[PDB]
């Protein structure tokens, strides 16, 4: 079945953001391991996971729409503090939650209801795991230091 | 069995009162999740299912008694950080301590030895149980500081 | 993440809501078994538990988006026989239906995706559980007599 | 096997005559259901099963005589209260027995012997199971009452 | 719970379209299993199994809004080999697909938002199970010929 | 019991027919397995044990109407290649199944139920097991070529 | 441990080039899938997961060695049909081979005799599983022609 162009390059642009989000969760965790810190390592390898579930769900429904995915990743930047990494994560989970978001208003639009739905299981992720759980721990920095917290995620 | 009018009365303040207790761990629980400090999430989950069995136990009695229940919880009072939500609930449960040993003395004087047991169970439950772990919460942010203590929490 | 102030105040409205849904499933449910109906008990038992969590949804999403949870329940209207019972939670929950209908819609309008599925969620649950059971408990009366459907529910 | 043109459109007559009764009895469980009468539900969802196996027996059978399958549906009729479904259901299965019979009568004239034992298995099955049933719960109707036996079927 | 008429109806011309498809899936399969394609046989048996539940949730969903569900199926329209089955159940598909799709709008436009989830669970069915299946299907016949593809499915 | 003299005259008849049914698939069964194709070998292998089954049945049958019976097998005619094999088998059972439905006439004539049964037992192994089989393997080789067709029987 | 920029450098060229190899397979996976050979597709999954510990690997390394990861990937080139996609996978897999060996010997100039072996493994991985296994299909392919070639796949 032939998507809609506007959709499926849409989905391609989500795409080559979720790639992204997959490398830069990628050397964040393994840096994370690197320091000692293999709470943070396993949590950033799961995401890594989640991050390649979601580019994998993308790219099936581009070509299921008769689209071809684009496989080049967005530029990562990762940081280099434990603070750093966290923050960069988290704006990167922000410009993924409002792509997200745009892309289901233009889903909407298009009348293509199941990418709609797609991008949706994507968003509650983004908003209620990946994101949430970065505003988390840079608030346990925040409240009982630096060093404690990272005392508590070795 | 028709209850005293004096203890049927007494039981639904005491009702409403754990009607509230149950809510203010509720609130709480879930701000304690929210910061990502799983232990005292955990710990006042399991006093907001505790506060609802009792307040069970006193509606199930009061029903008993052939009256009726009233089931507008009184207000709550959440605090805004940690501290201030252990020092909330531990003035709820000392409120509620004083109000259930009131209680047994009011049953004690209208015979009504069952209800008399039911608010005992309960008050071991406030004195024992819960105000005596948040004291201990709060002296152990004396001892060790708030910082390592939030730690632990995680 | 901050969440739109008008999506905030709203899941507050339906939170005091079903907080009042639970509590007035809690007295009903137990008056029910204070009659010696068991087959009710534990179906409004059920469905107090169901309400828990439905409150627990909003309240947690509204922390998410960085709101402050209402915790005062709205008023209960309780019933005093059977019929009238049934009647009153069919009304609670055909008012939940229509709230939740409209959140639903203020959602989509400040594109707050997320939000919108939680609370599309709750509203199957409403129609297809919640409301039908309701529903067919004061069809089977009609059909089999009162007598007959007291009989049936011990 | 190239079967008897007069036996294959007999066969073509029962399959759209059994693709309906398996469309009556789809409707009148859910309707069954949608009010409460979860053993009636049963009951006819396991009748919408057997007569859906009849259908296939036929076109099986039919497709192995190398001829065509009619797979319109005779029309239903339902009934719109719990004795005109009862009474609905029997006139059919009254209807298909008749027709059975004859297409007995009709396969040992041609000397088909194998579509006369198909026959034959499901017109057991029609007068002593599903008819028999039929006339059973109307029985009980007339011997204890509708409402009763309304009662008997949540 | 009255549904809104358009709504109601138009869930019930989606309803004798998937009575429909359950029924080219039956003439299919069975055409498939009377060849010796006991893999087509399995899978569109599969497909007659599924179509069936989507029928059922239809069904269901018309009595709960108190409507009358419509169980004439639409007629069907069989191939007479392996490639026009396989064509004409496509069809099929990309008409319920564009049905479910305007069905879906018009849920949204009368604020039924619970009809519109289940329109969209089935239209995610049709899309990536049926739909996709059979566009495979039709691609392995070009991308091989077809006498191989035939090999394949016995 | 003494049976009719027709009756074990033509049970005679068909026993030779099947003793030669089962030597006939003896070496085709054999000869599919000399050139490697074991699926071939393994279905007639088990249609040599079907045929010996029949014949044993129309056997003791006989022995138990007081007659005495003829094991001279009937003349078989095998094939020297697998399209040969597989006709000439197809016009052995087309043989065998008028032979069987003159039979269970005979039977019915002179009201020997039991032999009627065990025949028309026979027919619908004959029509719905052994001779479709055959049809559909001469219908793949139509469909798919016989070199495609013989890879599949390795 | 600081290593030799030299061989961080170049282990870094070959990290890119094996994230853009899991990259090109993660592609060419899903596009076996969507055409209906799933063994492509398993094959291909499995070598995008070995590729993706290959980088890992590296990766590892360099942070170990105190260099710094670039995880930008090489651009790849994806095929457009069955033979195109094999080929354009041969011929990464002949260029990583290279690359792999010209680090081995660079490796060893530069005393960096674990980096070596990191790289003599994935050299053995990339020779005897990834490009033989490619090199077999191809010449599967020029053995028994494309198309029995595709239909073993499915
Ligand atoms: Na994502
Ligand atoms: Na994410
Ligand atoms: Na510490
Ligand atoms: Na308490
Ligand atoms: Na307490
Ligand atoms: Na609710
Ligand atoms: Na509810
Ligand atoms: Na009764
Ligand atoms: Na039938
Ligand atoms: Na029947
Ligand atoms: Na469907
Ligand atoms: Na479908
Ligand atoms: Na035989
Ligand atoms: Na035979
Ligand atoms: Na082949
Ligand atoms: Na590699
Ligand atoms: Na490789």
């Amino acid at each position: 079945m032939q998507g809609h162009p506007e959709v499926i390059d849409y989905l391609n642009t989500l795409l080559t953001g979720e790639l992204a989000a997959r490398d830069q969760y990628f050397i964040h965790s393994r840096m994370y391991e690197d320091w000692g810190f293999s709470k943070l390592y396993e949590r950033l390898n799961h995401e890594m996971e989640e991050e390649t579930q979601h580019a994998d769900a993308l790219l099936r429904r581009i070509l299921l729409l008769e689209g071809t995915p684009r496989m080049r990743p967005d530029d990562i930047h990762p940081g280099t503090t434990v603070p750093e990494m966290l923050e960069a994560d988290l704006k990167l989970e922000r410009h993924v939650r409002a792509a997200l978001a745009k892309g289901i208003a233009l889903c909407e639009q298009h009348k293509d209801f199941v990418s709609r739905d797609i991008l949706k299981a994507q968003l509650a992720d983004t908003e209620e795991d990946h994101a949430y759980w970065l505003e988390q721990q840079l608030g346990l920095i925040a409240r009982m230091g630096l060093e404690n917290y990272l005392q508590s995620q070795i």
